């Protein structure tokens, strides 16, 4: 938070992700997704109902419940509300902590 925030943008989830390992390259879960949904915020993940997901990592504790992946062609970060987790590889998770520019959007993105 810069003091100011833009509404059309989102933020870098959360200070901390939680993985599946310490470097965060082993899956966590495998989910689908069971909302309709759009991200268009760069880096969010764009699904809707009966798109299947595969959860990398997720966020250390924060609501709304966020998640990180891949579906289809996008990568990022999304709602774990908005999907379902339809199988998991471990239950295990790794504090790693997230870098400022580790999932950031250049030209026509805020830095900030």
């Amino acid at each position: 938070m810069p003091g100011q925030l833009d509404p059309s943008t989102g933020r870098r989830f959360s200070e901390h992700k939680l993985c599946a390992d310490d470097e965060c390259s082993m899956l966590m879960y495998r989910g689908e997704a069971l909302e309709d949904f759009t991200g268009p915020d760069c880096r969010f993940v764009n699904f809707k109902k009966g798109d299947p997901v595969y959860v990398y990592y997720k966020l250390a504790r924060g609501w709304p419940e966020v998640w990180a992946g891949s579906v289809g062609r996008t990568f990022g970060y999304f709602p774990k509300d908005l999907i379902q987790v339809v199988h998991e590889y471990t239950k295990e998770e790794l504090q790693v902590p997230t870098d400022e520019t580790d999932f950031v959007c250049f030209d026509g993105g805020r830095d900030d």
